[PDB]
RNA sequence: UACCUGGUUGAUCCUGCCAGUAGCAUAUGCUUGUCUCAAAGAUUAAGCCAUGCAUGUCUAAGUACGCACGGCCGGUACAGU
């Protein structure tokens, strides 16, 4: 037998500071709104808990002189059940590679979701902090806080991203052509993504400004991989 | 539990309806071991009705010559039922 796998020779400055243990968590990446362009940055921090799920396989096709040329579109949702979630979609000629290329995008689009309390703050937030809305081409999704223990009152499809994001209680609503899974899923993901981009009176303390990870580790980047 | 799913296209995004889904109450089909509770000729013809019953009543205190019984001897407000 043989061993010593040496995958993930990085190609970006962030891959270097992630593979080298210099960077601690992807919260430090989100604080600086950097773009994550390598799917191994995710598996470094998360990975032992990220569970993926194939939401739908959808055969699309173009008419052609000879034929109808079909290829399949895979919608995959991913995320550990403790505050991170993502959703990718890839169109490929065969199913087995669409479902594999979609996991890469679902991992690259992982965002942090915010959770809050409904009535009073006893510990371990359980629901969304406020009423949020999200759209994707005539699909509107409304998320509303709920008391503890109510579960997720929603359709099957939003109650597969809402669970993965870490929310225990939620009242949901939709008013649209919700039968198209692509727009339904993208609008739910958008509503979840708008949960950290909502100014709330606890977010009024002035910002303490830290060093960027590229400024703090200039000395490393100068010659850590070459 | 503040929820959706299939169907117009070669394929996509919509309007929009048809169909699906859960309860409720009238009928009907198949099937039915135990136990408590209990709706029931309203819908249509406030159409027609054989027969039986459903409203009677007395205390010491309105009228007692039924011998209808009956008393200790008879009626003298007159025995009593
Ligand atoms: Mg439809
Ligand atoms: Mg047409
Ligand atoms: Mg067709
Ligand atoms: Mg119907
Ligand atoms: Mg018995
Ligand atoms: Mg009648
Ligand atoms: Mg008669």
């Amino acid at each position: 037998g043989k061993a010593e796998d040496k995958e993930w020779l990085p190609v970006t400055k962030l891959g270097r500071l992630v593979k080298d243990v210099k960077i601690k968590s992807l919260e430090e990446i989100y604080l600086f709104s950097l773009p994550i362009k390598e799917s191994e940055i995710i598996d470094f921090f998360l990975g032992a808990a990220l569970k993926d799920e194939v939401l739908k396989i959808m055969p699309v096709q173009k008419q052609t002189r000879a034929a109808q040329r079909t290829r399949f579109k895979a919608f995959v949702a991913i995320g550990d059940y403790n505050g991170h979630v993502g959703l990718g979609v890839k169109c490929s000629k065969e199913v087995a590679t669409a479902i594999r290329g979609a996991i890469i995008l679902a991992k690259l689009s992982i965002v942090p979701v915010r959770r809050g309390y409904w009535g009073n703050k006893i510990g371990k937030p359980h629901t969304v902090p406020c009423k949020v809305t999200g759209r994707c081409g005539s699909v509107l999704v409304h998320l509303i806080p709920a008391p503890r223990g109510t579960g997720i009152v929603s359709a099957p499809v939003p109650k597969k991203l809402l669970l993965m994001a870490g929310i225990d209680d939620c009242y949901t609503s939709a008013w649209s052509c919700t039968a198209t899974l692509g727009n339904f899923a993208k609008a739910t993901f958008d509503a979840i993504s708008k949960t950290y981009s909502y100014l709330t009176p606890d977010l009024w303390k002035e910002t303490v400004f830290t060093k960027s990870p590229y400024q703090e580790f200039t000395d490393h980047l100068v010659k850590t991989h070459t």
